[PDB]
């Protein structure tokens, strides 16, 4: 149906990695998967129709889920329990890039996992954005071929995208049952707004003119504090040198 | 016997995490872990004194390997089948960061896991660099804390120093049998290592004129072209524009 051709070109003086879906059919190839909108061509991993609950517990014994997240369908990675920082994804995708740079922790906290600032992931798992789902496929593979900063494989991308959301849940102390592998970008939006809450502090601390992102991490912050704590994640946040 | 103190100091315009042993006993913390020789006591992690293949095995579970590494003992994760890249560490551990930063993808191949250029973990797995073993164990616990970007935890710094590794060697091709988590400096400087044998490549098609940096990971390619060419990991480096 569609192939993934994954290309390196230059933009804006930096060799750059991105991934586009051209219609083809041929022989269609037989080991595939569908994660999200975009489809995975499995070279080193089995595909697995069974259902669990974790994407790492397919990929850790060398197999691939059929198909993951929603649709009209039965996700193999079983949903989380919640998605609980939706409202301010909503919010936060409706910003510009230049909301959060103007701050020191901010930028610093969105720039993982690509490095550097980006609301990509803010903008592809906001409920209130609206997107055709091929340029939703395309934008969503090349964002997972970007964070591992290779240029050959989809898979591995993946994987080692659920790898390094994982790896900085557990460091931040964020409840994996909420992070399975089930909708990626909202995994990574969704660590992100940790880190994010936890710039926030440093950045008040530092005493700055708030602006609608530092209201919206401020009200939501407030939020946590009265209902759920430990959702906030640990404190141990490096606070950024003001430049 | 010797507790951690963590501590985030300003340095060279950074607020940089660093890990300090300091002698006292009072009683002593019943739960606790030897890997290699920095001392870690387990808040979040049970100590289990079984002998498995792999690092990740017992953290996976919600453990911690009783004791890891070499030393006059029993280590809990088993050693890997080789450590094939000690000889060009050891070669590299006797150079300055000068001989590779004037290469930007000799500088791009050594800034991960910190971030920022390193060869840090080249002196720390070089077998002809001699350290007294408590230099040696706050400098291998700083490096843990200042790979994962927190200042409380010291686990979940090994923990994730290893999950990041890993994540490196699925995104590179590294074969996983020889990055069990045995000794986590090693295992840094042998990604290290295939990434800078990757990056090699792209600095002598752009022209460059090759110091020791050079001719050492040439010569290291060259042989292993020769004998085993899947060492070299996958080829798949985004190529660094030149400044």
């Amino acid at each position: 149906d569609y192939f993934p051709v994954i290309s390196v070109d230059l933009q804006s003086g930096r060799r750059v990695v991105s991934v586009e879906y051209i219609r083809g059919d041929g022989p269609p190839r037989i080991p595939y998967s569908m994660v999200g909108p975009c489809c995975v061509f499995l070279m080193h991993h089995r595909p697995s129709h069974e259902v669990r609950l974790r994407f790492s517990d397919f990929y850790n014994v060398g197999e691939f889920p059929y198909r993951v997240g929603l649709g009209d369908f039965a996700s193999n990675v079983a949903p989380p329990p919640a998605k609980p920082f939706q409202r301010l994804i909503d919010l936060i995708g409706h910003m510009t890039l230049s909301d959060f740079t103007r701050f020191p922790n901010l930028k610093e906290a969105i720039s993982w996992p690509l490095g550097e600032p980006s609301l990509a992931f803010f903008d592809l798992s906001s409920t209130r954005v609206h997107r055709n789902d091929d340029i939703r496929r395309d934008q969503i593979a090349t964002l997972a071929m970007r964070s591992c900063k290779i240029t050959n494989d989809l898979e591995d991308s993946f994987v080692g995208l659920h790898r390094m959301i994982v790896t900085e849940a557990i460091l931040r102390g964020i409840d994996l049952c909420l992070l399975p592998g089930f909708d990626l970008m909202y995994e990574v939006a969704h660590v992100q707004c940790v880190r994010l809450l936890q710039a926030a502090k440093e950045d008040i601390s530092n005493a700055v003119v708030p602006n609608s992102a530092l209201i919206a991490l401020m009200e939501e912050s407030l939020m946590l504090r009265s209902s759920l704590p430990s959702m906030m994640g640990r404190n141990n946040w490096i606070p950024v040198v003001p430049p």
